[PDB]
């Protein structure tokens, strides 16, 4: 049996934030959730998360996923772990201890760590890593058969010890029964106390302590400030986009393309640099996303072309073309082959197959049929100061350019609205509606106006 | 005499694509065309390209540039090269063999390779490179005078051989006559066969095999998946933008600026990060391109300022200002000093010198004279559902804000269209035209409406 | 006493520019000003800047900050420094000599350089650096006690000397009196002359020459072309954004976010990749800036959300929301909680608290009260060809969608403008104003029009 203890009690002072430190997001989810995902690879029988600062915010994030225990104040990692003792005491197994602020550690690394532990029948295994600049980190002191003798902190380090390159990442696997027996010893013997103290207890008793070394040092990143949060973001970005490229997705610049951890992207999608895909977004096969495009919680079908446009909480069917500079706002649905062109906003509207709105148009709170045409400058009007009205537009409606459609009004199938019209009442199917002043010319009169070349 | 054989027969399974692998684009052209360009530096007397998977797509790309031969199925590099034998057999010279999927190899490297070959009178020269992580690559085994003894693949490598850092890039120069004599030997002696086999034949006969080492390992990149395609993109980007900067072009961020291989840019142009220039685009002296700007197949004159705007298949004269957020669509011409401001679209239109359209305007299928003014919100209307009409606007026309101009109509020189007008017929030069309803106020009435503060 | 001599006389031929080389900008200010800022850390009693090519442009940049002297033609660094002799001759102290083209050198490095100098009572201290690729640079030759013996240029270097990794950065501290005594010796003994010559004079006299080595080689960057200018930009960017992140600002991608040297950003601001902040801009606490956002010389309050929008020379109060794709042009003020949505332009206008303009709207030269509403498509009209008029809009005005407001006109408190209206005269408080043609339907008529499905 494996168990996991996740440390998530800390504030994070250097973040300059009132968030619990582990709740800051990387690629769309908290550091804590990244750590939780990796922990899952060990198939823990029990997962206990230690909360402290703003416990309720963390308890919302992992609600129903973990047991919680609380440490009332900061008395160190040893005390943190002690809060889990009423749950874990006396159980037979292997217990991972990991902090919520190391979001790059992978489930493959945790499983290799656990296997290493079990395979070498260690009583404790330290997950270590190796760096050319170890200043600041506890050094790993091994004897000649490569067992850990101790963990020496920077301050207490002899000059020879400072040359040591192998560092303690602060993540461990312990024999669960021995872990709580040793911590009680430390506890009863005294005001902070440290999970590293247990290593020294096992060194007193000659029990076997080992170290399993991460192949990639960046995985050991402990995030304590926004500098480190942006590093984690960069490593995570490269990780996500590499998965995509292996899966058949093209990136002009995968180091400068911003896709959240749970976004899904079908093979043969082509993504230019500086595209942003956020939350529960899905992109269908062969779709093209050009530079500047920003999609959040939306589904986009196959063979679409999203040109520098922002789409939010909406569905976009196959073959749709949107942009450049269009805005599809929440609860919109764009049916197959629809075209939405520049400076067009769609809000709260269903738009039927093959309909086109190429320019300078606002479609708000409309139900729109198939093969509809909106001339440039068409404005739908839904809000009077209190009421929000709906407009119904049938199939094959032709809405003339620069018309103003005042809801609630129905345009029946095949009707036409004259360019420049203000529409205040229903238009029956097959009818036209014209609501505009007629043009009167006056010859010669421009001559007295300021734009005239002679007055220039 | 030099000859070249380019391998372009392969599918590319890991690409997850139905394209021939060499047709995927880097900086605007296929990998294959990049390789073709580099090959040209050797001044080959004959260039033969070996096609296989979707031969017709490759044959379109290099139409009239190369001879083609076809390999009907994948029986290895040796068989690929054998398809060129009816063309190259018995000719005296030096024959480069290079794959269409190594798009970073430069013509300078190929010429140094050929010269090395000729100068050392090798019978075969392997283009090699050196890496600290050689796992996977054929290792180059040299004797003490530094001649190649053999090429050892990963699988057949002894442990001492795996330490070898010098790898086979899969690009070679062969004595042409000896090349086909040796391949026939291999062929008649048997079902894949390999161009590396020829090296072993020359080792049997004691003929001189050499190795010329690339100074830059990244040049040896063989692109087999979209991860590697994005690496090639990144190396190519840096290569292109460095040429630009040496030529006098400023880059806020040349690692994050996306300019195609054949774009031309005059000295003193200033380019912000995240600008995209594609296809046959030219940018004249001192022009400024701000972040987000996207130009495809367009010419832009000197002293222009293109602010976060997209321009396609169009010409932009000197001193023009476009943007932010404007869209110049195909077949537009913007005359000297024109101004196109925010949320303005120009399509299929010629716009004369000094004309201005600063806001929320669509100019579609218009011929526009000089010193014209378009008020904010002006909509031209060209499409009725079937016909596409033209509008003619003379010099010094003043088009009032939020007017709707319904083609085909002519506005004569110096005429004015009243703000808010729907224009359905011609306006003579020096005339005004007003087509709008007159304002009627009703005092006190807002009091019963939902926006009123008291109802709030 | 410390003195500083800044070299700013050179053209910069490889820049392909007519600017003085030191005036090219990095992160918003010239290289020269960066060097001036770092120089200030030594608290110089006198700062003298040597000008030459287009002296007047440099003299504007540092007007009132430095003494100037002119070198009439390029006769080398020794002559450059000699121009400062009528000012500095005979004064007791330590004199930094630094070029205006090394903009990454920090004031902390200059102070460590000066302290090193004073502490080791050197007569000259060379600021050196160490690189694995020293080709091109003067090498530092030290004897066994580590004193500098000489500076050997590439050309005159023996093969053993070319292996030397420690290079001369071209920045120095000299004993001021000895500096001018030695230069006169060199001068009277002859047509270029070099500040390095003074090192050889001190080697003749056995006076103490030392070297202080920069910890970071990138600081030694001398910018001679636009390639190097973009490197300086990249190092500076990372430097600025790291200061921000330490201060509590989140960056999705601080390697691809473009913030000028004097921009101020409060803690807890969140900045997506590809945001541009320029000049005297300030961003208040917790404000969010999304990808594409571009702010120049503007103040933005606390808790605002600026979504992909461009803001120039304007003030934005707390809690304002702007964008996506909006443009706040010079001299605008957006009061607390205002909302400006997509394709909206604000120019030269004051907009009162809680007012909303969500779409396709141009507000130009208006004074706008609080809790005003602008329907989509509203156009204000201020320019007739000569005059620029103002419009006054009172509190709680409701401007109907696609209205055209022709200045000078006043809309009184709580008034309403009917959707689609052209407004040519004042509207009293509590009144409505309607100026549009009434809708007339004709049944059946669409049947003869081109959009009808049957004609399709
Ligand atoms: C050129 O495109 C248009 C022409 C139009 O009138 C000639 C009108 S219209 O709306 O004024 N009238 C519809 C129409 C279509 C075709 C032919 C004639 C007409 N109208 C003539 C005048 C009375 C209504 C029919 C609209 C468009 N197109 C757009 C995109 O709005
Ligand atoms: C303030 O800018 C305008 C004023 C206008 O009327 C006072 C009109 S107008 O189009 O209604 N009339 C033209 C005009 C210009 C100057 C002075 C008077 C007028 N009109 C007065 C009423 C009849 C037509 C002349 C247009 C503009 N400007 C824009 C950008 O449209
Ligand atoms: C649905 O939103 C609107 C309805 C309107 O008329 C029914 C008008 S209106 O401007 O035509 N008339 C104002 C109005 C508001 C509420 C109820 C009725 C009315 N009008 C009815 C007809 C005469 C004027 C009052 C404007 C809006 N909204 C926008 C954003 O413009």
């Amino acid at each position: 049996s494996n168990f996991a203890i996740i440390l998530a009690a800390g504030k994070g002072t250097r973040m300059k934030s009132d968030l619990p430190k582990v709740l800051h997001k990387v690629a769309g989810i908290s550091m804590l959730e990244h750590v939780f995902r990796s922990v899952g690879a060990i198939q823990p029988e029990k997962t206990v998360t230690v909360v402290g600062h703003k416990a309720e915010l963390v308890e919302e994030v992992l609600a129903e996923q973990t047991e919680f225990v609380t440490q009332s104040e900061q008395l160190g990692t040893g005390h943190a772990v002690m809060m889990t003792e009423p749950i874990l005491e006396g159980l037979s197994g292997h217990t991972l201890v990991i902090a919520g602020d190391t979001p790059l550690i992978t489930g493959e690394s945790l499983k290799n760590l656990i296997d290493f532990h079990i395979n070498h029948k260690n009583v404790a295994t330290i997950l270590t890593a190796e760096t050319d600049n170890p200043f600041g980190y506890g050094r790993i002191v091994r004897n000649d058969n490569a067992e850990v003798l101790r963990i020496v902190e920077q301050k207490d380090a002899t000059d020879f010890e400072k040359q040591i390159k192998e560092i303690n990442t602060g993540t461990y696997v312990f024999d669960n029964e021995r872990l709580f027996e040793a911590l009680k010893n430390i506890n009863t013997n005294n005001g902070e106390y440290y999970i590293t103290d247990v290593i020294g207890i096992f060194r007193e008793t000659g029990e076997k302590v080992g170290a399993y070394t991460l192949k990639d040092f960046d995985e050991s990143l402990g995030v304590n400030d926004r500098v480190a949060l942006a590093t984690a973001e960069s490593v995570m970005r490269r990780r996500i986009n590499h998965k995509h490229m292996v899966n058949g997705v093209s990136f002009v610049n995968p180091e400068a393309t911003y896709i959240d951890i749970d976004v899904e992207i079908a093979p043969e999608v082509q993504i230019e640099a500086n595209v942003i895909l956020k939350g529960q977004t899905k992109i269908g096969a062969e779709t093209v996303l050009t530079n500047g495009t920003y999609v959040v919680d939306s589904t986009i079908g196959a063979g679409a072309v999203i040109t520098n446009s922002m789409i939010e909480e909406s569905s976009v069917a196959d073959g749709v073309t949107v942009g450049p500079y269009a805005h599809i706002r929440p609860n919109s649905s764009l049916g197959a082959q629809v075209h939405i062109g520049n400076f067009v906003e769609v809000k709260g509207s269903s738009i039927g197959e093959n309909t086109k709105a190429g320019h300078l148009t606002y479609i708000g709170n409309c139900e729109v049929g198939s093969n509809v045409n909106f001339g440039a400058g068409t404005i739908t009007v839904n809000y009077d100061g209190k009421n929000k009205y709906k407009t119904v537009i049938g199939d094959n409606v032709f809405v003339g350019s620069n018309s103003t459609i005042i809801a609630p009004v129905e345009l029946g199938d095949n009707s036409l609205v004259g360019a420049g019209s203000t529409i205040t009442k229903d238009v029956p199917a097959d009818a036209i509606a014209i609501g505009r002043g007629r043009q009167i010319n006056k010859d010669e009169y421009a001559t007295r106006l300021p734009h005239h070349p002679k007055n220039q």
